[PDB]
């Protein structure tokens, strides 16, 4: 298996079509051991965690929660046993309040509600490797996931411009995570029907953000040169896992594209 | 002159060697008509510009005063006369809290001082163009500062990952600018020694932190195919002149390098 | 005017509707005296830039003739007077044969014709440089005509490849130029409707070429923060003057986008 | 193993510091079969290739050579057995002539010599392409050698050039690809002590490309958070190995960083 034997912490599965349901799923299909975080509805997340093809301790993490991510390396230890360090961390974690995004007016997102979004979407991506560093093997890795935000776009608003700060602070990430002979990454997915995106397109953040969203979507895969299947997680996760595994051993503060290749495709 | 009967507003000045008063200067002396706003030392900035080629209200704008910036427009209007309106926009506002710079870990800085960072340098740039672009004309511009972060480098820590959002948000701009007949964009300059910056050279944040700016000030002269004289802001000026002018009329949510070209060669 | 004083060599007029033709006309307007270089039609040219607000001396000009090259600084010198150097210098040659191009398979370009392309399209821009730097002034600028190909589309095909190598040949020039205090640039122009244009989008490279380049432009205008119209090459003439300007002097080996803020943009 | 199963041609071995010799080591640890070809020198690499944890048929390709890339794919299938594919391809294949790389100013490079060079090195990617599709499988993966050019640098020139073209020809690559649900993309690597870099290096190229060289080399690491190790091409073929395995099936069009991460940081 491809992560035989590596232990690695999946944040972000908040449902079964969660991306990082889908990345714990084939984590441990190869070979990882999990060791999963989970924001405020625990008592969900551990039933549809159930449904992973191994067991994994479940721990509460608010990345927004300071004493959550001081304790958090200990209850890592804790769940993973003592002398034992984390290969993998994977943070697949992002917020933006709805002011922040679809048609509330880009200038109207009041700043608590973008800087929110930043906490959870960027800040928290260094927040998880300060807590976690400590408790990485040399040769592991951390995983974010991005959204890729070089152009601007509709609807995405200001959580575009928190992945713009999360790929910033990557870059930051890898400068201290390279002191532990760990990688840092993201994986910058295509889109991907998760609720939240299903509801969008249905028209929870306005008609026009849904109708505009829906194009970015068929665009989306009209471009990739490989197709993208919005419906399917499974490549994303995959893409996820091989920067987890010692396969990309020289890449880091980097952005691994898992979008059928649309990013380098005008029309 | 370049600039010739356009009607400028010009934040950021705070010292003489802002690079907002060699802004404004340089749009003086192209017959621009300044409108300046100024945070916090009003009495301050009042001395520093009577130094300006010509005479230039200066209004109050703390960037996180929601106040301020409701009023903003209005001041403005009586400032420059009923019936007219702005052409140009300059945004050079920039902070970061000390934890967020320098030797203090990039891990360490507080998320309330990074927020406060982002929301003076980055989410700003939105809050001034929503004031604004309701008093801009057609074929006006808003130009912001930006020091290029698409990679992570010493010291800059937190304001790297403030001018990553900072980009981010000038394309979002453009958008709601373009509706106005408005461009919006960003002048990446390369190292410029304001106060500031000789404090940092000179070790206020920390010896380390001295030293690698230091050397990145070298570097980018070296790289730099024309040089890089970052004891002069003049070249950074004209070219936010160039972009505050009608003569980039087809650029928008873009960045312009005013870098001596360093941003172009590696080594 | 904006280019008061300055000498300027302007390359690529072919016809009235040459974005050549729109830069040699803005410039004149702008107070630039001209030297004109054209290839292989110079009657045909002659007669188009007698439309020009004032007389140019036209040069002959094969970019792919080594003899034209080496003879062509001592005719421009012939041209505006011993003593007299140039301050500006614009490229806007491109030529890809059609097997390169359309829907000509993209495999079944002859890497002849591919050459000939980037020949006429990338190299010659360092072949003007290399003959126009010993009689260009310090503060001088170099600019040629770019089109974004940092992501693939359809058509456009090698003349995409030869206008990445061009990118990467411009920052090449930067380096050599600076040692001249000359800035050397490229404006990536958005889509504009020269005859070429024209003809390819109705079909005389495909009629599925053709329908792609229409959705191209159409797509275009629509990314576009502030449109784009694409039948007026006048905002990429004045961005090119803005660079032949004294008004851009930190830019160099770099890429001006005239293209309405289209490549800053997603949908 | 990764690559279990996987049919991979591997080019570009001529000794056994060639980078695409420790691709095929890795390739065949990880359990693909390989098919290799070579340019000119059969017999040495032959004698090289023996020194491979497998043997693999050896092919003669010299990419200029219009018959060798026309008879290929029979050749391969040959090599393969009638009914079997190729899973993948690797691309190692690069050269410029001295003319253009060095200390032998950027323009004296003949074109003859620059074309040459872009031919071996950037449209023999395409090439390899129009031979080897016809005769690659459903979910199989061409992989190039990239050195990323996106700045310009002392020494490499041309090479750059050719590494631009060679970057914008995989994206190509890539749409034409996709039809066979086949990816396309580069490894751009750090710089690796090949004999040829230790030969510039040492000098065979001018005294100052050597330094310079020698200069980018240690920066490099420096730069690199994870550090780079240019006596060591097992990450990087490691990382051709990850995209010729299953587990980056969402990329394509695209580049993979195997450097250590430098190119995400300045200093
Ligand atoms: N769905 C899409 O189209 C794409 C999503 N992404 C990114 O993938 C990541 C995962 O999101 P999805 O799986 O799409 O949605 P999701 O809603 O399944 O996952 C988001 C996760 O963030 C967690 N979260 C929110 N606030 C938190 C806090 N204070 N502390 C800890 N966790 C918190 C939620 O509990 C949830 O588990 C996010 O970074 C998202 O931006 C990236 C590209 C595309
Ligand atoms: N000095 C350098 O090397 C470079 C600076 N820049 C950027 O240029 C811009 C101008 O900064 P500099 O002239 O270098 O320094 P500066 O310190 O002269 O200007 C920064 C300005 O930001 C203003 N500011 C801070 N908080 C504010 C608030 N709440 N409301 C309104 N204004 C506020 C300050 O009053 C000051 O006028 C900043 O965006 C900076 O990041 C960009 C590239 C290089
Ligand atoms: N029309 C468009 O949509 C865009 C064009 N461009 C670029 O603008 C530049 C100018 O082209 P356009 O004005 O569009 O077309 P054009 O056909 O009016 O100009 C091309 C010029 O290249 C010249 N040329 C061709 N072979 C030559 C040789 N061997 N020696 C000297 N000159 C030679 C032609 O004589 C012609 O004057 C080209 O670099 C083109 O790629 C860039 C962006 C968009
Ligand atoms: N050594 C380095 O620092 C780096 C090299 N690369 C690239 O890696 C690839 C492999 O080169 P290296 O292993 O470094 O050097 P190498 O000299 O071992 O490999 C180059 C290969 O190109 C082949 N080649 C040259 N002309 C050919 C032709 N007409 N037909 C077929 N093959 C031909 C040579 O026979 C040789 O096998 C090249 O694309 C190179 O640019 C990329 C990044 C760094």
């Amino acid at each position: 298996g491809l992560l035989d034997g590596k232990r690695i912490l999946v944040s972000g599965i908040i449902t079964d079509s969660s991306i990082a349901f889908h990345i714990a799923r084939v984590a441990q299909e190869q070979g990882a051991q999990l060791v999963l975080t989970g924001f405020d509805r625990l008592r969900l997340i551990q039933r549809i965690t159930d449904r992973l093809p191994a067991k994994a301790p479940l721990l509460e993490l608010d990345v927004q929660n300071e004493e959550h991510l001081a304790s958090l390396a200990g209850r890592v230890t804790e769940a993973i046993g003592a002398g034992n360090k984390l290969d993998g961390v994977v943070h697949s974690i992002g917020f933006m309040p709805q002011t922040g995004m679809g048609i509330n007016p880009f200038f109207d997102a009041p700043y608590a509600d973008v800087s929110k979004g930043i906490h959870i979407s960027a800040y928290s991506y260094a927040s998880m490797a300060k807590a976690l560093l400590p408790i990485m093997n040399p040769g592991g890795s951390i995983v974010g996931m991005d959204f890729d935000p070089s152009r601007a776009m509709p609807a995405y608003n200001w959580m575009t411009v928190a992945k713009s700060a999360l790929e910033s602070v990557n870059r930051f990430v890898a400068r201290e995570a390279g002191k532990y002979g760990v990688r840092s990454n993201l994986v910058a997915a295509g889109p991907i029907r998760t609720l939240a995106m299903s509801a969008i397109v249905g028209g929870a953040l306005g008609e026009e953000a849904g109708a505009q969203i829906q194009l970015l979507e068929e665009g989306w895969d009209q471009r990739a040169p490989i197709g993208w299947n919005m419906k399917d997680a499974t490549p994303v996760a995959k893409t996820v896992c091989a920067l987890l595994s010692d396969w990309l051993p020289a890449t880091t503060g980097d952005i691994i594209y898992a979008d059928g290749g649309a990013h380098t495709q005008l029309l």
